[PDB]
Order: structure tokens, then C-alpha cells, then sequence
């Protein structure tokens, strides 16, 4: 895609830092951009390429497009979309209403100058921020987490996209991202399967996968650490029915494996740990760090200047420890027993590759129009319900639809910040 000439790009800038030892940091003065699947797109006469769910007749074919279109800037990040910057602290507004519309849920990559995004070196590393998610409502999933993306957004392996990480260009994960407008820096249209459900979004012939690391997938009422490595873990481009995923017809048919393997706590044995003034009480800001080793994934917490560990798991045939293990992705599938996709693709050791794999940092808010975010926070899949793991929440399986969530608790918003990363030991003193 062409890059805009309507709306100038201005990255809100955002502070963080790294720490080579317990009581050594220093800050990174950065700025995040938002996913260009927010953007207006355009010819030369503003006549869209896209409206509503749907590509207009400015456009008309793959390759066409990506020569017709370009995307803008976004204007102002509260405006439209509810992102609030200051300092370290990435704030997210869930729903925003503006003067021309409602915008839900935005995804942001953490940046390293305006052209190319921060990449990460994960494998013998581990990554703290600071989470205020006390407003976050069932069927919303406020995440933070790692994605092999390429560093300039994808403008030197697709030079279709003279737009690039400048815009936000070039995400994946390993759900092969189909919801994007351009993909490979090229376009979705012919094809492009519009959503019955959200008014602003389509699925086409194109995914974007990639290794995936859910360090924190989330709302105030359940989390869930959630690895995931792909044949090739490196961003590239699936063909339909080579693409896997949520937005697929075949969920485990792809190179990469969509469900990973998680550490979400009520799944996984204790239903009165995280949540509303529990052990981990959710109604204040708390910290987190993850920590990736060689077959061995790590999460900690400390809220109010206490180290808070995550319980072992309650179900027989699981190891005793809260850890991310050859170990533990094994048995957990004896014990929940339905595809191990995780193992498909190359087990743990896949994993690991996918760890020495630099990947972006994001943040993000949003509803789920295909699962209502049960998966994440409730019970799921719906089928039996009183079967191992089939509990992920305390919250109700009514919860999660995007409409009634939406105007139910717009200002749900989470409070990201303080970002730190570095050798394991090196974050926090614990």
C-alpha cells in the first residue's frame, strides 16, 4: 500500500526500559503506532478502498489495490481511539464514540523510531510491565504479548507496502491473521468474507502467521500465559485452506498451532486465585513478569511489593508446578484430552526455536465476535461443561457478546506501563 498524503503519522511516544541487573534500569524513550488495520485507505480522489466491512470500486483486484490505496495516519489517538499515552503508561479505551463514530478494541506494536518497531530477543530473557486491569469486563481480552513480526512492518520482504511499520504494517500470530486488508504487502479484496456480526471487518484469501506468545491474554477475571511455535515461525503468508486459526474453516489445518499451550489458572485448578480481591486481587495494578528459557516459561506476579507465584495445577496427571514445560504441555492433554495440536507442529523444542525467534512487542483491547471471549474467562467450549479445564472463569457464558459488552462497559480501558526487560533476574529483585 501507498503511504497516505491527508493525515500525517505522529506516534504517541511511550517510555521504557532495560535492566541488567536487580537495581539496574535506564529508559528507552519510544513511541507505539497502531495496527493499519484502523486506517483510512484511499485513492487520490479520498474515495475509500474500504467502508463498513467491505473493499469499494476503487479497487478491484489483489495486486491493483496495493498500487491504488493508501492508508493515513490516524489522527489523534484519543480521538478516534481511545489510546491515552503518558510517560511510560500506554492507557487503551475500549469503546470510544467520537464526533463520526464508535471505534472498539485496538491493537498497538511498541515501536523503536518512527520506522521500524522494537524486536525483542526472548530466549534467556524475561519481560515486567505493570497491568491496571480493574475495569476490564467479561468478553474482553486485554492482552500484552510477542509476535514475530518484521521490523520495518514487512517493506523490505513485500515492497508492495510503501507504508510499512511507519503505520503499522506487517502483523501475524499464530491465528494467521485473515482479518487484515493487505497481507504480504498485498491485498485481501477478492474474497473478502464480511463479518455478520461487527460492522468493520472482513476475513479474505490471505492470513499473516507467525510465532505466537500470549504472555498475557486477560481481563479482571482470568489470565492465561499461552506459548505458541508454528513449522515456520518466521511472518509468511497461508493459503485459505493452509491457513489454520479462528478465522478459518479448519482450525488445526495450517503450519501453526492456534491453541498453544496455556497456563490459565482457573483451567488449570485454583478458581480463587486471580480475579476480584483474590490472591492475585485484581482491583488495583499489579506486575508481571514472564520469563523464557530452554523448555522452561516462566510467570510471576508482584502486587502492593509482594511476590506472588502461580499454583500448580489440581488435575491428575499434571506435573506440580505453574511452569510452561515439555512437562506440563504434555499431560495436560491426557488430562483436558482432545488435539494436541501444540506437539503437530513440532513440540516444545519448536517452541524453543520460536524464543530465539526476535518478535514485536504489542498491547491490546477487544471483543470476540467468534468465542465471545469464553475461551478466555468462562466455560468453553459450551459442549459439557463439568470436564476438566472446560472451566477457564467464574464468569457467565451469556458474557462476551461484542454489542452488549460494548455499550454495557465502554470505558473499559486497561493501563499498561512500566515496561522493563532484560536477562531473567534483572527486572525485579525476585
Amino acid at each position: 500500500q501507498r503511504a497516505g498524503n491527508e493525515t500525517p503519522e505522529n506516534h504517541p511516544p511511550l517510555t521504557w526500559q532495560r535492566c541488567t541487573a536487580p537495581g539496574n534500569c535506564q529508559t528507552v524513550n519510544a513511541e507505539v503506532v497502531i495496527d493499519a488495520n484502523w486506517r483510512w485507505l484511499h485513492d487520490d480522489n479520498m474515495q475509500n478502498c474500504y467502508d463498513g466491512n467491505q473493499w469499494t470500486n476503487a479497487c478491484s483486484t489483489a495486486t491493483d489495490c496495493a498500487e491504488k490505496c493508501m492508508i493515513e495516519g490516524a489522527g489523534d489517538y484519543l480521538g478516534t481511539y481511545g489510546a491515552s499515552t503518558s510517560g511510560d503508561a500506554l492507557t487503551l479505551k475500549f469503546v470510544t464514540k467520537h464526533e463520526y463514530g464508535t471505534n472498539v478494541g485496538s491493537r498497538f506494536y511498541l515501536m523503536n523510531g518512527p520506522d521500524k518497531y522494537q524486536m525483542f530477543n526472548l530466549m534467556g530473557n524475561e519481560l515486567a510491565f505493570d497491568v491496571d486491569l480493574s475495569t476490564v469486563e467479561c468478553g474482553i481480552n486485554s492482552a500484552l504479548y510477542f509476535v514475530a513480526m518484521e521490523e520495518d512492518g514487512g517493506m523490505a520482504s513485500y515492497p508492495s507496502n510503501q507504508a510499512g511499520a511507519r503505520y503499522g504494517t506487517g502483523y501475524c500470530d499464530a491465528q494467521c491473521a485473515r482479518d487484515l486488508k493487505f497481507v504480504g504487502g498485498k491485498a485481501n479484496i477478492e474474497g473478502w468474507k464480511s463479518s455478520t456480526s461487527d460492522p468493520n471487518a472482513g476475513v479474505g484469501p490471505y492470513g499473516s502467521c507467525c510465532a505466537e506468545i500470549d504472555v498475557w491474554e486477560s481481563n479482571a477475571y482470568a489470565f492465561a500465559f499461552t506459548p505458541h511455535a508454528c513449522t515456520t515461525n518466521e511472518y509468511h503468508v497461508c493459503e485459505t485452506t493452509n491457513c489454520g486459526g479462528t478465522y478459518s474453516e479448519d482450525r488445526f489445518a495450517g503450519k501453526c498451532d492456534a491453541n498453544g499451550c496455556d497456563y490459565n489458572p482457573y483451567r488449570m485448578g485454583n478458581p480463587d486465585f486471580y480475579g476480584k480481591g483474590k490472591t492475585l486481587d485484581t482491583s488495583r495494578k499489579f506486575t508481571v513478569v514472564s520469563r523464557f528459557e530452554e523448555n522452561k516459561l516462566s510467570q510471576y506476579f508482584i502486587q502492593d511489593g509482594r511476590k506472588i507465584e502461580i499454583p500448580p495445577p489440581t488435575w491428575e496427571g499434571m506435573p506440580n508446578s505453574s511452569e510452561i514445560t515439555p512437562e506440563l504441555c504434555s499431560t495436560m492433554f491426557d488430562v483436558f484430552n482432545d488435539r494436541n495440536r501444540f506437539e503437530e507442529v513440532g513440540g516444545f523444542e519448536q517452541l524453543n526455536n520460536a524464543l530465539r525467534v526476535p518478535m514485536v512487542l504489542v498491547m491490546s483491547i477487544w471483543d470476540d465476535h467468534y468465542a465471545n471471549m469464553l475461551w478466555l474467562d468462562s466455560i468453553y467450549p459450551p459442549e459439557k461443561e463439568g470436564q476438566p479445564g472446560a472451566a477457564r472463569g467464574d464468569c457467565p457464558t451469556d458474557s462476551g457478546v461484542p454489542a452488549e459488552v460494548e455499550a454495557q462497559f465502554p470505558d473499559a480501558q486497561v493501563v499498561w506501563s512500566n515496561i522493563r526487560f532484560g536477562p531473567i533476574g534483572s527486572t525485579y529483585d525476585f
